[PDB]
């Protein structure tokens, strides 16, 4: 299969997952998308320390089990997150220190993994243990204060608790190979593999934004870790603005690494994101597939003028007008700026540099025209492999009215039918 | 004098107003912006029929006076809206028809205008009375069903109630001259003037979006009505996406017509808008001035490479790199693509076509770099006449670190100081 992300990833033995929030499982729109598109699930918060052990020695898996059960019942594997780290610790653990904390860490690992023994594909045993100060050293936390060997102990503890799960070390800002933090983690994992410390995978948060941009060397980082004899996984992927090229680039980086088990995006819809202001996911708040969704799907499946297949004519702006509201048409192809369209990272089809292919509404018969670019979803489009061009907001296809093929035939939105008047070739 | 919208508009004897919502007056950010920028106020809902006459014969001005008092206390004039129309009628009026409704309409006009007698600059006596069906005729409402002369009667009643107020007929979709609706309204106003019916102005909602685009013939529309002997006013202006060129065009249309009294935008911040999803106003949710704000201010005030004054060097992307996160610098100006910036309608400074001048943060010293364009406010800039370039999200100026002038000098964000290292020209 290749119409959904998970199924597309499965073609190469990989998975495409998401972070599930138990509180959203009652949202039909949410579950419809999540059950259909992903085959791997990570509990967004339900399996963390405070959620699973609210009081010292008192475990609770009500929320964790609901996420786990929803996942397995809907055909998805699960990544456990997270067993031992400085963040979101319950009040009682935050106050602990020394051997007492070290013992509480061990007890927590045994309790949680024991509850889910043999049912978890991957466990983020330790996460966010390194600093961002630029030294490439450990983060100063109550756990780190118990001794530099706490991470190694956590992993040894984890292996014994559940030998069937892949044990991962997860962190962020370790994607760019030139960063000190990336090197610090690399050296630790290398040391671990050399000394025989039980670690099977390294998780890369992959939280990209202009403050910590994606860089092509992320593939090199993944390959360098894979060379150490550990699998790698993109664990919390989200990209500020959801650039189509960047999402495709990250997807292809995993596909280029044999040991990359799969990719998980941190959330379903932008409105479900912990960073919603950055609209960093693959689905909009209304549940519509974004331009980035198609870019990712295309990559997973192994994937100028815009000419209509049925007419042989090009998408044209009448008389090279730059007036907002000018409906586009079909016209004999020729070298002119009013027939030169540029597909942007945001999913727009631009002309003249700052004018956007624009849908004047959302239903069948909607006029498609040029309008000043401003970021509306009615100005975003998905370029499908079959040649159809679908409006993000409407979910409708660019359509040459009535199947017309002569010069002057107007363009509208219309239910996709795979008709020749809805298929386009880019040159 | 020329630093705020109202003051700039006053330089041509006009006003620049907004719609005020009484329920938002407790918001310090809201009132700070509103009090500072506008010299005309329209109550968004507080002076409508249901808000001023909750029961037949029982008037209530608690809501209206809160808006009125705030306006006068802050030096603004007031546009009354709206006395007789089909929308937002209280239940008791919705139940009326024929002569009973006709008298209730007259009583309402007398009651409300009497309360505000002599304190209102303009009153939208009747609003939204024409149909959008293309016939150019009247909208079917209980008022229209009382007789075609209801509008005339409303105006005659209003003149007698308060001879000091300018009486306006307000409507939408009457901006494009070619529309039947526009001409139907024109015919009515012409008839009124010819027969001596008291009408002093025509208000144009000016609600523009790709579904009902702004058209340059709007200036001829304004001119046509002005020639009838009535003033004109842009009453509820908002533009989808807040296109800078469109906002400037509309502003210039009013500035070109001597009888255009002024412009009112329908709201303060995008988040306050009745159509917030179209981010159609001049201020963002966090209260920052958008690129469109500067476009309007510039227009009211009379109306490639980016060289730094003093250094004489141009904004340059190091080694013509296209890598996200590359900090920009100053460098000898030369015909190169890694220079050549394009200011878009959305307020971006683009390079390479799809890369955006990007601020990785909001404080002083913030790195200014290139990043994929996605619409973030940290990618929007305002080009001031003094030569400064201010980041919309940060409110800080593009700054050449340490006042450096040699090649390699990095660009950052920094509190505006009018220094030569924060002044740019184009070129
Ligand atoms: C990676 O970063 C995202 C983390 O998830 C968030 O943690 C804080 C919660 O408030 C938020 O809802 C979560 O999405 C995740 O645990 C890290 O590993
Ligand atoms: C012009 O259009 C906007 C109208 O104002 C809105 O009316 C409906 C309310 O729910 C909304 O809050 C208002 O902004 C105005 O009255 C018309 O003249």
């Amino acid at each position: 299969a290749e119409s959904t992300l998970g199924a597309a990833a499965a073609q190469s033995g990989r998975y495409f997952g998401t972070a599930i929030a138990s509180g959203k499982l009652g949202d039909s729109a949410y579950t419809t998308i999540a059950s259909r598109e992903f085959n791997m699930v990570t509990a967004e918060n339900e399996m963390k320390i405070d959620a699973t052990e609210p009081q010292r020695g008192q475990f609770n898996f009500s929320a964790g089990d609901r996420v786990y059960n929803w996942a397995v019942q809907n055909g998805k594997q699960v990544r456990g997150h997270a067993l031992a780290w400085h963040s979101q610790q319950p009040g009682w653990m935050q106050s602990l220190s020394g051997s007492t904390l070290r013992q509480a860490m061990i007890d927590h690992i045994n309790g949680v993994m024991g509850h889910y023994k043999g049912k978890i594909a991957q466990w983020d045993v330790v996460s966010h243990a390194f600093s961002d100060d630029g030294s490439g050293g450990r983060r100063d936390s109550n756990l780190q204060r118990t001794g530099n060997d706490w991470i190694e102990v956590a992993f040894r503890t984890a292996r014994a608790a559940d030998p069937a799960a892949k044990l991962c070390y997860n962190d962020y800002n370790i994607e760019n190979w030139t960063w000190a933090k990336t090197q610090g983690v690399y050296n630790m994992v290398r040391d671990f593999k050399q000394r025989g410390v039980p670690i099977d995978c390294v998780g890369f948060q992959s939280h990209f934004n202009s403050g910590s941009p994606y860089n092509s060397n992320f593939r090199t980082t993944l390959q360098n870790f894979a060379a150490l004899g550990v699998d790698v996984a993109i664990t919390e992927l989200d990209i500020q603005g959801a650039s189509s090229s960047t999402y495709a680039a990250v997807t292809n980086d995993c596909l280029a690494v044999s040991r990359c088990l799969g990719i998980t995006v941190w959330g379903v819809r932008d409105t479900d994101s912990w960073r919603s202001g950055d609209t960093p996911l693959l689905f909009n708040g209304d549940g519509s597939k974004k331009a980035a969704y198609t870019a990712v799907l295309n990559a997973l499946n192994g994937g100028g003028q815009i000419k209509g297949v049925g007419s042989g004519r090009c998408l044209d702006v009448p008389n090279a007008s730059t007036t907002d509201g000018t409906q586009v048409q079909l016209y004999d192809c020729h070298s002119a700026t009013n027939q030169q369209w540029t597909y942007t990272d945001a999913g727009e089809l631009r002309v003249y540099g700052d004018k956007c292919l624009d849908a004047a509404g959302t239903g069948n018969g909607t006029k498609v025209q040029i309008y000043s670019c401003w970021g509306g979803d009615n100005q975003k489009w998905r370029l499908n492999s079959d040649g159809s061009i679908v409006g993000v907001q409407s979910g409708l296809c660019l359509d040459a009215v009535g199947g017309g093929t002569a010069n002057g035939t107007l363009i509208q939105l219309y239910s996709c039918s795979n008709g020749s008047n809805q298929r386009w070739t880019r040159t």
